């Protein structure tokens, strides 16, 4: 159809108008003091929460131009939440200030390349100074500090969080589900956990967390493309028949198959997900017939003669639970012959014995670790059924966290890293003037969301940003009890992990957008 174009100037300044709207509406949140936001919905009951992802989603623009902004700012503050588990608001704060200052800065007449080179080099010294500044968290005591912190000051999430993941390891999988007894159990079962996420938005049945889930579902094990439905028109009604969801591996679910998967979603008659297979190659049919072992089934190859119309009942696997992230794809209890997972693990080492180079030898100790490690399951339970949500809710906040923090680190909260790091880079320069106005705009936007948290504390923005900037290390100002110290003796921290994708993620959307010379958009 006819696009209406947006050339210059003005492009720039309805995507400036657009992401102004969205962190306007995002950022009051920010901060343990933060104020809350109100989301009408059509129900008629308003749902007021102070919850950043919540309030991004929510927020649509009418007009094309600052919607697309608004759009694109979202996506990558939603990109650095689910890469990082947290910091959506901080990344929306930090584009927000780069984008402020970039436009001045150009509406002055600076080069927007030049800008975006200096905040990249800004933002990666600023990377470096934060690993630099990071607090190893590998040991256990640390692992259970950290998971305390996350969960509202609770020491039995940290236990629980330390426990598991040393049961099972520092990058095992670790799942969580609710628990009967009032005691919180914690077993390790057989699972798998790959890099894969849902083909389509829409199969998104507990929007709450993002995510899907399925209880007791048949795995379908296919090496083809699926594009048609009659050749899996017998498995689904056989497994709808069954009265049990279906979950489909395959290399692709495209054509009017995912369409028609799609509607019957959203109808509700069936529930049924399908996600990417693993890898690529060889590599890709061998953790497929992985995965077809460890949940008991047989993988349907076309090439050796296998085919979805003839598929039977018996040749899907089972498991206990799967959850689908857009990310990442978890399988819990995947039942299967146990001498079974004993002669493909045996097999695995075999072929690493045999094994000539590194790169092999890696993906084949990978995939037995996978195998190997399965998934530990964190049945959490209280005395009462709302009070086992919350707690449950709090420990899946506390895992995210703490994955985040062995993962990369801890630094100290409250975007008291990121005054540090600027105070540390005030002398960094660029080989241009226009570079330097870049740099000097970065540590402005580093500045900014620590000025927003005690803005929305109540206290004067300036006075506690300087007074944070005198101090050297992790002394910083605690919104919570108004007062300043060290973060890490009072507990204000979050993994490094997340202020680095949050600062990462920030700078690319930002780059983007001072390089940004023409839109297009659907006319009205």
């Amino acid at each position: 159809a006819a696009k209406d174009v947006k050339f210059g100037n003005d492009a720039r300044v309805k995507m400036l108008r657009g992401v102004n709207v969205l962190a306007d509406a995002v950022k009051v949140t920010l901060g343990p003091k933060g104020r809350n936001v109100v989301l009408d919905k059509s129900f008629g009951a308003p749902t007021i929460t102070k919850d950043g992802v919540s309030v991004a989603r929510e927020i649509e623009l009418e007009d094309k131009f600052e919607n697309m902004g608004a759009q694109m700012v979202k996506e990558v503050a939603s990109k650095a939440n689910d890469a990082a588990g947290d910091g959506t608001t901080t990344a929306t704060v930090l584009a927000q200030a780069i984008i402020t200052e970039g436009l001045k800065a150009v509406a002055a007449g600076m080069n927007p390349m030049d800008l975006k080179r200096g905040i990249d080099k800004a933002v990666t010294a600023a990377v470096e100074e934060l690993k630099a500044l990071s607090v190893p968290c590998s040991d256990s005591k640390a692992i259970a500090q950290v998971g305390t912190i996350s969960a509202n000051s609770d020491e039995t999430v940290g236990k629980l969080i330390a426990e598991a993941m040393d049961k099972v390891g520092k990058e095992g999988v670790i799942t969580v589900e609710d628990g009967t007894g009032l005691q919180d159990e914690l077993d390790v079962v057989e699972g798998m956990q790959f890099d894969r996420g849902y083909l389509s938005p829409y199969f998104i049945n507990k929007p709450e967390t993002g995510a899907v889930e399925l209880e007791s579902p048949f795995i379908l094990l296919a090496d083809k493309k699926i594009s048609n439905i009659r050749e899996m028109l017998p498995v689904l009604e056989a497994v709808a028949k069954a009265g049990k969801p279906l979950l489909i591996i395959a290399e692709d679910v495209e054509g009017e198959a995912l369409a028609t998967l799609v509607v019957n979603t959203m109808r509700g008659i069936v529930k049924v997900a399908a996600v990417k297979a693993p890898g690529f190659g060889d590599r890709r049919k061998a953790m497929l017939q992985d995965i077809a072992t460890l949940t008991g089934g047989t993988v349907i190859s076309e090439e050796i003669g296998m085919e979805l119309e003839k598929a039977t009942l018996e040749d899907l696997g089972q498991a206990k639970r799967v959850v689908i992230n857009k990310d990442t794809t978890t399988i819990i209890d995947g039942v299967g012959e146990e001498a079974a997972i004993q002669g493909r693990v045996a097999q695995i080492r075999q072929q690493i014995e045999e094994a000539t180079s590194d790169y092999d030898r890696e993906k084949l100790q990978e995939r037995v670790a996978k195998l190997a490690g399965g998934v530990a399951v964190i049945k959490v339970g209280a005395a009462t059924e709302v009070e086992m949500k919350e707690k449950k809710a709090r420990v899946e906040d506390a895992l995210h966290a703490t994955r985040a923090a062995v993962e990369e680190g801890v630094v100290a909260g409250g975007g008291v890293a990121l005054i540090r790091v600027a105070s540390k880079l005030a002398d960094l320069r660029g080989q241009n003037e226009d570079q330097n106005v870049g740099i000097k705009v970065a540590l402005r936007a580093m500045e900014a969301p620590l000025r927003q948290i005690v803005l929305n504390c109540g206290e004067e923005p300036s006075v506690v940003a300087n007074t944070v900037k005198g101090g050297d290390g992790n002394y910083g100002y605690n919104a919570a009890t108004e007062e300043y110290g060290n973060m890490i003796d009072m507990g204000i921290l979050d993994p490094t992990k997340v202020t680095r994708s949050a600062l990462q993620y920030a700078a690319s959307v930002a780059g983007l957008m001072i390089t940004t010379e023409c839109m297009v958009t659907d006319l009205p």
